[PDB]
């Protein structure tokens, strides 16, 4: 069956400001990069960028609410959205309705969080605070 | 410091479809339901869909390379491969990189993908045969 999430690939405009983006700003370990794009990886998570001509760097006005959430833990979680704040990183979304989460965009507008919690935690929290309508399996 | 990926959101146009595709079709496991919304899990990928009416259902040529693999193993890939086929499941891309891949679409039209193969296997084959321009750190 299916496992797990194998790779994220994100289309961008320009490579050297996303790699920037994800290895300088973000973190992340760089493992290779050429002239059409690179190889990252953050924890378990391997992520490829991939310069695509089709990418157009997307307000997030014009963009759906897919996202994707990069993990923290709650000592590291402040000082880190405080810092992308101060470095002038635009967000996204300020009310917290999925918990301790912080949401900005990368340099193409891709739809980005820090989030402390792991899926049984959510669930958990919800149970107090359910959205309206739901159910627990 | 990032630790993972914490959780992929698809933005969904119909939650049911969506939900049957997830769960039913491919698999995965469903945690919680709500009016707007599913959580999923698949082996450690954490799956929010989240009810979007901005989310338009996106022919393959009108979106970017952005996409989502999910791990197989090598055995199990042809049936599950099949099994989207028999499900009349559209496929964006022919495969042609290392890797056993199956490039396929979901309800909206978000970019999925079935991968064998890890980030090590990926830059050893790399290692050995560079593409244009590439740098390994
Ligand atoms: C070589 S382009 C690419 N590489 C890995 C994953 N997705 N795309
Ligand atoms: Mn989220
Ligand atoms: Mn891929």
């Amino acid at each position: 069956m299916l496992s797990g999430l194998n790779h994220l690939t994100l289309a961008v405009s320009q490579l050297a400001p996303s790699v920037a983006f994800y290895q300088q700003l973000l973190g992340m370990t760089l493992h290779a990069r050429w002239d059409s794009g690179a190889y990252l990886s953050c924890g378990d998570l391997w992520l490829c960028l991939s310069l695509d001509p089709q990418r157009r760097v997307t307000p997030p006005e014009e963009s759906d609410y897919t996202h994707y959430a990069f993990s923290i833990s709650e000592a590291d979680f402040a000082s880190f959205a405080a810092r992308l704040e101060a470095a002038g990183v635009a967000v996204w979304k300020l009310n917290r309705s999925e918990g301790a989460s912080h949401y900005f965009l990368d340099p193409d507008g891709h739809k980005l969080e820090l989030h402390v919690g792991s899926l049984a935690q959510r669930l958990a929290a919800c149970r107090e605070q359910p959205y309206k309508g739901m159910v627990f399996f």
